[PDB]
């Protein structure tokens, strides 16, 4: 394993969001280009080993573990919507609470991580969370106006590209694509670029504060707007199916606030320079 193996991402311009949104009310308009230096961004999400390794140096506690509780969705059981329960002692080390464990699956991406938690880990490993813009010009792999990292069809020949929900949402999750939770970090193909997972599998946190007025003006490397409550986070989730939650494509977007956790949200890690 190399999990935390980062790739070049080569300079570029690129079209950000799109003039055909699916989920208005998250700004995915307007199509917007956006020019962004080369950097490089971590192949992976970031792995439980990873994230062990970070907290055995630092000794870190994570939000959810000092707040006693963490949000898990309903059918992981042995808030946002009626499936989302605040559970007490859920966190990282504890996925679905104080009797789940990591130990079988330590390849799986770190969950209950806040942004703080998140920007902790990166800083540690001598990086940092993307921008939104990063995340967006990478998760699209060098093409140009897709729904996802690797084209417009969600089952390319047939085959299955990323960890999303199969079945019907949230009552049966029928594990066609091989997971009905998390999968390895290094599952499924990657994209143009290298990177694993990018949609799908655990949400992804980027350094951006959320808004949803964006202007047509072109940007260099933007870095979102100055203020705001809540930070923006791409990609979505195994838990993702186009009837109800349609966020498995590169211009999709959503947020939280910077202390929040969940059972499906981790994240990976960009750098100007390889540390
Ligand atoms: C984080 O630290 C723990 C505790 O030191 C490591 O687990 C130990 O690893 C040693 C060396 O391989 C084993 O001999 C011990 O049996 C382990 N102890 C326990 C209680 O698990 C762990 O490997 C470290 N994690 C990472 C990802 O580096
Ligand atoms: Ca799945
Ligand atoms: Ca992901």
């Amino acid at each position: 394993l190399a999990h935390s193996k980062m790739v070049p991402i080569p300079a570029g311009v690129f079209t950000m969001g799109t003039d055909d949104p699916q989920i208005k009310q998250d700004g995915e308009a307007p199509a917007r280009r956006v020019t962004i230096d080369a950097f490089y961004m971590d192949a992976y999400e970031v792995s439980n080993t990873e994230f062990e390794k970070f907290v055995n140096s630092t000794g870190y506690l994570t939000e959810a573990e000092k707040f006693g509780d963490s949000f898990v969705f309903e059918g992981m059981l042995s808030a946002a919507a009626p499936w989302w329960l605040p559970v007490k002692g859920a966190n990282w080390r504890h996925p679905e609470g104080p009797d789940s464990t990591i130990l079988h699956r330590p390849d799986h991406p770190v969950l209950h991580v806040s942004w703080n938690d998140a920007v902790a880990y990166c800083t540690w490993a001598g990086k940092r969370l993307p921008t939104e813009a990063e995340w967006e010009y990478s998760c699209r792999g060098g093409l140009h106006n897709r729904l996802f990292p690797w084209g417009n069809k969600l089952q390319p020949k047939g085959q299955h590209y990323a960890n999303i929900w199969q079945g019907e949402f949230p009552v049966t999750n029928t594990g066609e694509d091989g997971f009905q939770g998390t999968a390895p970090v290094d599952a499924f193909p990657p994209n143009g670029y290298g990177l694993y997972n990018i949609v799908g599998n655990a949400w992804e946190w980027t350094s951006d504060w959320w808004t949803v007025h964006h202007s047509v003006e072109e940007t260099l490397n933007p870095k979102g707007p100055p203020s705001g409550k809540d930070r923006v986070k791409k990609g979505g989730s195994y838990m993702c199916h186009r009837s109800y939650c349609y966020r498995y494509r590169c211009a999709a977007r959503s947020q939280n606030t910077p202390d929040s956790s969940a059972s499906n949200l981790g994240f990976r890690c960009a750098a100007d320079r390889l540390p």
